[PDB]
């Protein structure tokens, strides 16, 4: 089994360019995650000599 | 065999600075994924000492 925890910072930057319109943009953000993997495995090995 | 639950929490933020039509959007997020992953392996080895 595996349980995780993530952090993140986000950003964006885009300005406008038209015949009349100008602009600008900034941002933020914090993202996380909680992944719960439950892995069930089986194996076989048949060796000879 | 593996069946994975990946829960997510998240926070989001955007803005668009302009003259008078300035737009902003802070936000968040919540998500899960029910990912059932199987994997079938067949292998070999030929060792000689």
């Amino acid at each position: 089994t595996s349980r995780t925890h993530t952090s993140e910072v986000h950003g964006n930057a885009e300005v406008h360019a038209s015949f009349f319109d100008i602009g600008g943009s900034v941002s933020a953000g914090f993202s996380n995650s909680n992944s719960s993997t439950v892995a069930i495995d089986h194996s076989l090995s048949l060796a000879g000599e």
